[PDB]
């Protein structure tokens, strides 16, 4: 380009435009993406705050002499490696004094962005920073795989013992090397490069090679080895921090892990995930069966997988979901969800309801719905929601929402049948692209999966409450589905109950149900210490349905015997099916003690507002016990904590008591540094 | 029968004859099974020993007054609910003086073994009780689900209100109960089995049911709660203690999720895992499909699947592969995997040997193979592999063995092609049995899963060492594979090995490789605390394989360059191939630190076998610390252990320091509980 209005980018970095010709944005500019994203997510919050260029900033991490990281200011372009880090501190509607985070990236215009050794080495540091201090590890990922190579000090000077210099076509016994080769090696210090054998033949004396070390570092299992503590840190750092990864450009071998390990991913449009490339692939099968590297890693195999939680048109896309995944979550490790109140306040009725005759998205259940006579709000804030894996399972629907602003991760059923369309294997010309049908409110290997997986993504490094809307009859029994392990995934679920760390609430919605199967791996008592479950007066629950009920506690004998109150068998037939759907009723299950309370869901916003904010206060304050005598059980610490509430409290009115534990946080504070004399043993 | 020997057991308990027409073995019996199957034991260890009744003891438990458990000697056929509990004792040869387990069991002929709020209080119970001593807890799955029922006091005498008593085929406003049926409900006190609304009309007054809540127990959602308590429990018994499921008889929704979550199970020819039966299933779908429960849940499904570890021809077949596959695991939670030397000694040369040009079944490498010139014995004791899984992902095989009488876990890679056929789906007049083409020493969705699940089998409750003879070209990169998620799968590998608590052994066998995607998922840096990795000195490994590498770095362009040396392109480009596969040495990987030491296959069992026994000695060492400062490295805890080491022994050498250590116990003792005085804070 020439006589631009402004300093040609590209020019005073060639870099930049070998970023974008490769199809992303260069890692040096992504920052800049960061800082528009906070941005919009300002104008969304507040159309009228005026923003200040102080509000972001973004420091570049490097290795010092020690090796220890630290933030340094300097031009774009200078990375010695080819890893990249930034920490980040954003003023955020949701913490407007700041928070921080990290970005790792790889810097696709040094070595294609391969991975050796010195830059697993610094993504490894850069995820134990962000560990130590709790904050979040965004990963931007854009590269070729572990960094390959040969010796080339070698292949120029390396000579071949044939079995007769006359045929050279004949085969060779060896490789081996000439006095002035062992000297040429001798010149450069590079005789580490080589492990030879000096013997002699009927001539001269030849250094035959028995292993090529080479003098370039990155060529082989060092790579590897590199690519493994990475993969184990990204292992660890899922249960410590939130991570997150962007996929801006292909992401091949520890690349694609990498995404997987992090588990929540957003996947660019066109940029492939990959193990092995196609082309390496066609030439293993001779024939040439795929075309794009999109056909192995693309957004069709991967979000349709749940590999990727979600996919974004551009980079930026990319940045601002991110940014908008964690408005949900804490500022670092342990702090409080972050709160963030809206227009749509808590107090006020649920408008949309569902109909035990007409279908509907549970989607309106949750945000709302925009009908033609306005607005009907959901149960949660309006415009809250934020679905995830929604290419994956259809049959459940997962995504965070806030609940009066208090943020959370949700679960939802989804009603309608969905028609799965599952791609031809075009590695098998017999392969036919098939239809699976997925029943709705049913458990199938792949929705029990995402069910799993959801509850643990909520729990680690999101450290979110939870609801889960359930409302399913059961696992599928049928063939298919039982040879396709439902019942390992299913357990999956019981697992990631039982590991939750925040409160939960399990909610059958008016229309819903919970039969056998399903109940069982939702039960509050898989984890008393965090589970609580509720029944709408409109929901139904029982071992089996009405119909099966009939067919075994209400025979044919048992239909004659009652037939002695007033042929009429198709009649009498339906007397013992609502004979049975009376038993499956809330009623029953307050009689019973299997749920906590029967609800409404007009007033259920109003009520679970109140009762989760009253056990996110109760909870703050069992934390605080548990640091001082640590062998008192949850039921002696909140015991000891209720017994502080004021006589007058009314210890089952959840307003109240939250509202007495805010007024008194200090007071309550100086209480429990007052058990210092419990220091004891 | 009439006029028998002696007494018809059948007939003093004619519960043993209903368990039989079952086709399952009565539970009060099973206890005789075990006695019998450790007999077994003993005779296969030393055909000599002589054994005293005494060497086996069976205590039935029952819950007392405080509902505690304890042991009582009653007779056979008396527990009051439909679960049993026996505490079990019994010398073995792993431990001669002794070692404990609790064997619980549903009674098929109490109520169809279901699952009632009792029972699974009891079942509960009795796993807490085993958690809480570290004891093993085994499972006897019989039942048919959760308990099911109606409110039959209110069946006789419920009244329905028509649209007109003249026309009763004419629908029913709802259900009622006059003056009378309130009146027989209260002179039993069953007046909270329903829930009325009392109203009159044009004539009596009819006390409307707007929910029945029933007289009897375990009718509805109360059992559905026990079932979750239950599931939670064994959920959480996997990773504190040894948890077994025999499936002696049919195992239905709890009972199949128990399987599961119990994780090792050993399924019984013909009896049925599952959650919906076949005759329910069918009517759903209105059409026959499916004729036996055998094709929902049956070995051919859970066997394949990888629920059931095992099969067993029958009950007792069962249970000796249950106390088989205790053989390996402590006599309780964190004590010394149990020692068991035989007449293989640790020291002798490893037989059998791997060809590259001659296919090899992975097992003759581990347990040796028997040939015409007499036994090649292999790496692990002579008769000590017990392989488990062997039904699921052939592609990985998986087992328990011992290394010169040390138990350990063992992963081997199966090298012939697998030819795994699933069959039709009944239900899909369309679906076709498929034959899938499973290349070896390449990791797939399924033996990846595999992999990872049989690491964390063997690191809890069994807390057995493990080696992997790591053979892998990498994950299957195609578009199948990738689409079934063989990258999720992969990553569960790293997973398991970030949390095993065992010395880890990688080790690449003789013809053995390892390349860039399976390298990164078993690297020693993963869990650098446990792991240790090595490489045959005819092993190979890198990024890529020649044919791979040489198609990058060895363009045709470097080979004319480089035909400067002495039409012979074909020939020219075998030097590029080995070139580049003189790069994936052992040497190579010593030179870089990426493994322990490379080792020679001949010499293998003599050298992991005091290796793992000085690391073994070491850890015991490590942990006796871990217990005062609690705040040392791993780092400074066996640099400290190693400083007692006596100058004169050589901290490299295995046996030396094993030996030494095994000398000093006391010494060591006496000096760890000389270190109280670091009480400090």
């Amino acid at each position: 380009p020439i006589a631009t209005p402004y300093p040609v980018k590209e020019w005073l970095q060639p870099k930049r435009y070998k970023a974008h010709l490769m199809g992303t944005t260069y890692v040096y500019d992504f920052p800049e993406l960061f800082r528009q994203a906070s941005s919009s997510q300002w104008k969304n919050f507040s159309a009228d705050v005026k923003l200040t260029d102080d509000f972001f900033i973004s420091n570049e991490l490097i290795e010092d002499e020690n090796g220890e990281l630290t933030e340094v200011e300097r031009e774009p372009g200078a990375n010695a490696i080819g890893m990249v880090a930034f920490k980040i501190t954003v003023k955020t509607p949701e913490y407007p004094r700041g928070r921080q985070f990290v970005v790792v990236a790889n810097d696709i215009t040094f070595k294609i962005g391969s991975f050796g050794p010195q830059e697993d080495e610094f993504f490894n540091k850069v995820t134990e920073y962000a560990r130590k201090r709790g904050i979040p590890r965004i990963y931007l990922a854009a590269n070729s795989g572990a960094r390959i190579g040969m010796a080339e000090e070698i292949v120029p000077l390396f000579q071949v013992a044939w079995n007769d210099a006359a045929n050279p076509d004949k085969g060779f016994q060896y490789l081996y090397l000439t006095s002035e080769g062992m000297e040429t090696l001798k010149k450069f210090d590079k005789e580490n490069s080589v492990l030879t054998e000096r013997t002699v033949i009927n001539g001269e004396e030849r250094f035959v090679i028995k292993t090529i070390i080479g003098s370039e570092d990155g060529l082989g299992v060092e790579c590897l080895r590199g690519s493994g503590l990475i993969a184990g840190a990204t292992s660890r750092a899922y249960h410590d921090i939130f991570t997150i990864t962007l996929v801006t450009c292909r992401s091949v071998g520890i690349g694609a892990y990498l995404v997987r390990l992090g588990q929540r991913a957003i996947q660019v449009e066109g940029q492939p995930i990959i193990l092995t490339g196609a082309p390496a692939i066609n030439k293993m099968l001779g024939r040439e069966v795929y075309t794009s590297n999109l056909q192995l890693g693309g957004t069709q195999i991967m979000y349709n997988n749940g590999v990727s939680h979600l996919t974004a048109v551009d980079d930026l896309a990319g940045v601002e979901k991110i940014v908008e995944w964690m408005s949900y979550v804490p500022a670092k490790r342990n702090m409080p969800v972050p709160i963030l109140e809206t227009k749509d306040t808590w107090d006020r009725p649920v408008d949309f309801t569902p109909t035990n005759d007409e279908t509907y998205d549970v989607r309106w259940m949750i945000e709302g719905r925009e009908t033609e006579s306005g607005f009907e709000y959901g149960l949660f804030d309006k415009g809250s929601f934020f679905e995830t894996l929604s290419g994956w399972a259809k049959g459940v629907v997962v995504g965070r929402a806030r609940l009066g602003g208090i943020p959370l991760g949700v679960i939802g059923v989804e009603t309608r049948t969905v028609e799965n369309l599952i791609p031809a294997d075009p590695a098998n010309p017999n392969s036919a692209e098939t239809l699976i049908q997925e029943p709705g409110q049913v458990w199938h290997p792949n929705s029990a999966f995402k069910t799993a997986q959801a509850i643990n993504d909520f729990n680690n490094g999101e450290q979110l409450p939870m609801m889960i809307l359930a409302n399913w009859r059961g696992f599928s029994g049928g063939q298919r589905d039982m040879f396709n392990e439902v019942l390992k995934y299913g357990s999956f679920i019981v697992d990631a109950l039982v590991d939750y760390k925040q409160p939960i609430i399990i909610y059958i919605p008016p229309t819903g149900e919970l039969r056998g199967g399903s109940w069982v791996v939702v039960d509050p008592t898989i984890n008393a210490d965090q589970m609580e479950m509720y029944a709408d007066v409109n929901a139904r629950a029982g071992v089996l349905e009405p119909q099966g009920m009939v067919g075994i506690k209400f025979r044919r004998e048992k239909l004659l015997d009652t037939m002695n109150r007033l042929e009429l068998l198709p009649i009498y037939g339906q007397i013992s099916l609502q004979f049975a759907d009376l038993h499956d009723r809330s009623s029953r299950m307050v009689a019973k003690g299997v749920i906590s309370k029967e609800l409404e869901w007009t007033e259920a916003r109003r009520f679970f507002f109140w009762r989760l904010r009253r056990r996110l206060n109760e909870e703050y304050l069992i934390k605080r016990l548990s640091h001082q005598v640590g062998e008192a059980s949850r039921l002696e610490k909140i015991a000891r904590i209720r017994s502080w509430y004021p006589a007058s409290v009314d210890h089952e009115d959840d307003r109240q008591v939250a509202t007495w534990i805010e007024e008194n946080y200090k007071t309550l504070d100086d209480k429990l540094k007052g058990l210092k004399l419990e220091s004891f043993a």
